[PDB]
């Protein structure tokens, strides 16, 4: 019964890319190629077009994203020819070097070989690409909380952190057949990280805070016509709130804001003083100078929301209906300094898209 | 067929209010006398003890309140009584005396006679008691945005506002029968303001800003098992971020904060510097600084919030659901720094409770 269901994605998918795409009157053979092959084989392969179109309607249509304006120039890498370990290690690392672009940083996703009958070809373990490692035992509190689950299961398995704040986590996933992942250091020339400084206050440094350039979302699936790539990692540039006002300063990941307080001179002792805000203030401005200063693109969440009010605009004016989910897109800084507060939108889901999918460990 | 909503919506009040107050076996008597009543007459009357516990209920369902933990304190003024518009002048005048009380502010609300077949016996025009009026004409913007068409509508029935900023609209309500409203100016001894400064920036009060202290909501309906008291004007104290993050600082309303960058001695040229929200923050700072120099009750969002989380745990610990609106309970300033932000509510509309209804104007 598998098939049916994929068949009724693939009309409604195929008709409408190739409608965007100028080819409706491809659509009718292309179909019956379809149908043969699902006939056949159980399934059907996208061509390079529909695979990196889908990619960026997926993008369109992700509703938590206030970044879409750009969905259109996704730089789409096709590695569905990918059978070995060293081939997937090696692609992961193109991914990061081909996406940081020396800085000028590529929206890219590097698109794995999908599910077969639900059955995985290749399981990436890491939530990012890039990502610190995180430690806690006997009242000890080491690095990044958010990834103390996956650090566990890294030291399973041979690896062994350097227990500093900020030790990258290894490449770590499984292939089809295979019983344990493999797990891979990241070259650390390929990783570029940003100190964080401060424009005027010299003593931020006395922090020793920093950040990695590229935030490479390696976990999610990505659904085109039915077929299911839960191996396609993605990236866009970081929104500076998701350093500064998430990433560094949640009292469940770094958890940096007294600090930042002491360090700007203010006391911390008052809420009515709204010394979190003004903390909160001069961190987001210091992690936004840092990437500008070091050459890594980033975007602050005014100019993104009104990248964004152009994507609402762009829609509307190509008549396909915009969907959104209010409480991802509002930044977790200023928000009724966007536009976006004072509007709703219409959480609708539309495929392609991505999807959460469970994590192979605990 | 009026009386057989009314009677269902009496049956769910009465059971649950006389639970509550330790009641339940009065419960039975007081129902037949309610049917009888609703045979014969159209509707019933609530006893003092039910009203009363029936506006605190209200504010205990209201989703959108971060203040709910204080709803059993509310101070209720039963204005039933009440037949002519002196009376009615005179009742709301003397609540907003008892609720500003000398700045320590009381949360209260005075409620009128209820309509009868749903017309209406009192009909309040203003949104707040105290509010400033509002201009537009020949590209002149003066006062509050928000309060434009209501000044538009006082200003036809031969009210004149001398076109400052901070004019105080006058009281403005319908009596049933009546076909204008009456006006009265507002006593300037009943109404306390509060000068905004700053507690390090003696530059700040080149801005001349003010607010008044108290915000008394004055246009929506309490719905008490079944009864619609559309004219129960209520009032708690202001959380700052109403002043400094929207009255003050939305472009519809005041839009100061450019003029807030300046005096604070920032630039207002890149979104990278986050001007806006170093603005935001200081005006905020000024609000709350303001109201506790001057003696007049305010709340900051992160005491609020800390509140609002102990209203949680009394619910749980008492059995009752919890019910809230995650888009109105999180603060526009530092949302992601109060406890509301990370978590979700369920939004089920529970009664008594208070609603908006149509404005007699436009
Ligand atoms: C180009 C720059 C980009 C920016 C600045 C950006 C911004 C963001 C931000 C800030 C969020 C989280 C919002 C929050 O925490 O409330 C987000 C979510 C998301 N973004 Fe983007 N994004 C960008 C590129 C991309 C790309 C390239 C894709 C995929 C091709 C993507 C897909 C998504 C998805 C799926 C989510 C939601 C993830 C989830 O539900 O967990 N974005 N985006
Ligand atoms: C005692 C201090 C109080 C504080 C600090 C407080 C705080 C607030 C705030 C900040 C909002 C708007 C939230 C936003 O803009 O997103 C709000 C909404 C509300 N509050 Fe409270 N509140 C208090 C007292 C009261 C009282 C006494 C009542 C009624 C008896 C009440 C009923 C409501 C209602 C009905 C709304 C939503 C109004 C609407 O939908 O337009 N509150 N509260
Ligand atoms: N309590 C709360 C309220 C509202 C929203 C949230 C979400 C906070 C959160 C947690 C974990 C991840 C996350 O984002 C994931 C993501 C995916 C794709 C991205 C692409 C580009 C980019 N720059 N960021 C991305 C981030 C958000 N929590
Ligand atoms: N775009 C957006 C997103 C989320 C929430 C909002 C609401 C902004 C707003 C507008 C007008 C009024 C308002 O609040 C009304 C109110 C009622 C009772 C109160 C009792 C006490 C108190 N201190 N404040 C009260 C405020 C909120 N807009
Ligand atoms: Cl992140
Ligand atoms: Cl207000």
């Amino acid at each position: 019964e598998e098939k049916e269901i994929l068949w009724n994605e693939a009309k409604a998918f195929i008709a409408a890319c190739y409608q965007e795409l100028g080819k409706a009157a491809e659509v009718k053979d292309r179909l019956a190629d379809i149908k043969s092959e699902i006939d056949l084989t159980g399934s059907y392969v996208h061509t390079k077009e529909e695979l990196e179109h889908g990619a960026k309607m997926a993008w369109r249509n992700s509703n938590r994203c206030i970044g879409r304006l750009f969905w259109n120039s996704l730089n789409v890498i096709d590695r569905r020819d990918v059978r070995t370990k060293e081939e997937v290690r090696d692609a992961l690392f193109h991914h990061i070097e081909t996406a940081t672009n020396n800085g000028k940083i590529r929206p890219t996703i590097t698109i794995f070989p999908p599910e077969e009958k639900g059955e995985k070809q290749v399981e990436i373990w890491n939530h990012q690409l890039i990502r610190y490692a995180g430690y806690e035992s006997d009242g000890e509190r080491i690095g990044d909380p958010a990834s103390c689950s996956l650090t566990a299961a890294c030291e399973e398995l041979g690896w062994r952190g350097e227990r500093t704040d900020f030790d990258l986590l290894p490449l770590i996933f499984r292939m089809k057949g295979d019983e344990q992942p493999v797990w891979y250091e990241l070259p650390r020339s390929l990783v570029i990280e940003v100190p964080i400084t401060h424009p005027d206050i010299e003593a931020f440094s006395d922090l020793e805070l920093k950040w990695y350039g590229v935030p490479i979302i390696s976990d999610m699936k990505l659904e085109v016509g039915g077929i299911h790539y839960n191996a396609a990692p993605f990236n866009g540039w970081y929104m500076g709130t998701e350093i500064g006002a998430r990433n560094l300063a949640d009292e469940k990941r770094y958890d940096k804001l007294k600090k930042v307080a002491s360090v700007i001179g203010i006391a911390a002792d008052y809420n009515t003083d709204l010394w979190k805000d003004q903390a909160l203030v001069e961190l987001n401005k210091a992690v936004l100078h840092s990437y500008k200063k070091q050459g890594v693109s980033i975007v602050d969440h005014h100019t993104a929301a009104s990248q964004f009010k152009r994507f609402e605009e762009q829609a509307e004016e190509a008549g396909r209906k915009l969907t959104g989910d209010w409480t991802w897109l509002i930044p977790p800084i200023s928000p009724a300094a966007t536009h976006i507060f004072h509007r709703s939108y219409d959480n609708s889901i539309v495929k392609p898209n991505y999807f959460y999918q469970d994590k192979p460990y605990e």
